[PDB]
């Protein structure tokens, strides 16, 4: 406060964060026209980016075969490109990264932090945005591991610092990179996730210009929320998800990744109005 | 971490380790529909219930005394056994008198105990008292056009005078909370959002040096519609949650809301964040 996240080069777009941006989650997982209507609705509700995922990229989910992931993701990229809204791709598979970038996606959002063999090579060229997330696990297994940290905030920051360095060593400009602490990925459901949310600014390492890498935060409908509201199921977590998104932007998040776009946008309109009033004092 | 000063509140001593949620119980048509609503809001996590028999809002037509009493008193009598603080949203001294005699715990007055006879009605006993700021003329009960130097300072100075008037009549400072009165004589965005941004500065000091605890009510109000493209009241729930969270972040003791479950859930997240912060 009154913090300004560093800019993100994001394929066709140069994102700046005078206000935090809302990334609407477009799960392309049961048809195509169903997903396109969803995307149009989310844009109408105020989504600033769309995150296209052909898999369940969460802990304990079945891993989708390559041909099918390609068949879900690529035609949505092609159909949504004309809308001139950033298209993020939720994938850790280098082949999906290559095909999706060739199809004209703007951002690669990777739960494995570009650790899968060949992912860095897939993304090093061009201008796409890249979100390196923290997940505790061994990449070869494709499985999230058990929580284990000294200070989870420090460990998450150092890992993200190493991932940004690895991207930069391969020629990726620092301005194309954002980071994400990976809420719900190898974290104690309450203690680790809320430590990371309370200390969000400190999860982000510094770019060479001294500015912190901008932060993407995704908590929407997650177990960390169910755990504090008496165990209600995902569809009953909207108000809690709005609360978490607001907390993240209060703590300097550049982008919030959400299911409930209208509700998040409305909440962020109120947040911006408060900030605008505070700036006159 | 801010800890709002405690509120002596009739049968209850309220302390604010966490902010409390006051559920709005609009008792306007019946006297039984209101009761199931109250039970639901308690089940959803309401810490207080605000019983209102009128429209205590700018431009709203008034309800005659005997009708307001017919709506409020049976509800006080019916809800007392539930053992949750009962607040009465009234500016009428006769309703204040009758509600306290029926056993209400808190009097919530949009006129800041300015109506003739109000202070005299609430002097005695241990009821909590919420003195709200509204810019207007008590005699005609008309809200005024916004007019402030620094609205934050003007609101605080008014609330200091109302607290002092209550104390001059023998009211213990511990019984008093204050409310900047969002949407009552305020520029819809300029003034309301200044007050929310500078919320802790709207409360004057008690004699012990702690600020009077703050009640804030923004649920579904125009200030919210104004910033979300002019959506109507029933479509302001997400914006109302954001406002409540902002208010507690800025030290509010009680938030007054229509959407109890949604607000309680948001505050559960907020509490979890604070608890994590306190371990660092
Ligand atoms: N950059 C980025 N990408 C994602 C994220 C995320 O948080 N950040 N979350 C995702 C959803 N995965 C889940 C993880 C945990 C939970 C849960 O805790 O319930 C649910 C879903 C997938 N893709
Ligand atoms: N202590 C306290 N009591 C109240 C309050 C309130 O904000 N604080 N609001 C009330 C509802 N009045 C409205 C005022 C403004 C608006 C609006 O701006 O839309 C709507 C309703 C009545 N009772
Ligand atoms: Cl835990
Ligand atoms: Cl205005």
């Amino acid at each position: 406060s009154t913090f300004l996240p560093a800019p993100l080069q994001c394929g066709r777009f140069e994102l700046t964060f005078e206000r935090p941006l809302v990334m609407g989650i477009l799960n392309a997982t049961p048809a195509r026209d169903d997903a396109l209507r969803r995307a149009e609705r989310m844009i109408a509700e105020g989504a600033d980016l769309l995150d296209i995922g052909g898999e369940s990229t969460r802990p304990g989910a079945p891993p989708v075969p390559l041909d099918e992931e390609l068949a879900r993701v690529i035609p949505l990229v092609e159909a949504l490109r004309p809308l001139n809204v950033p298209l993020s791709i939720d994938t850790y598979k280098p082949a999906v990264m290559r095909a999706a970038l060739a199809a004209g996606a703007d951002l690669i959002n990777d739960i494995w932090g570009f650790r899968q063999p060949g992912a860095i090579d897939a993304v090093r060229d061009g201008n796409s945005g890249l979100c390196a997330m923290h997940m505790l696990g061994e990449p070869q297994t494709m499985q999230v591991g058990e929580p284990d940290y000294g200070d989870v905030v420090t460990d998450v920051r150092d890992f993200l610092a190493a991932r940004a360095q690895a991207l930069r060593d391969a020629g990726v400009a620092a301005e194309r990179i954002c980071v994400d602490p990976g809420f719900g990925f190898g974290k104690a459901v309450v203690d680790d996730n809320y430590a990371l949310l309370a200390a969000l600014p400190d999860t982000a390492p510094a770019r060479p210009d001294g500015r912190a890498y901008p932060i993407l935060a995704g908590m929407s409908r997650k177990s960390m929320l169910g755990a504090v509201i008496g165990g209600k199921p995902p569809l009953e977590r909207v108000a809690a998800s709005v609360a978490a998104a607001l907390c993240a932007v209060e703590r300097g998040a550049a982008i919030v990744r959400v299911h409930d776009v209208a509700a998040t946008v409305d909440a962020l309109s109120v947040w911006n109005a408060v900030r605008a009033a505070a700036r006159q004092r």
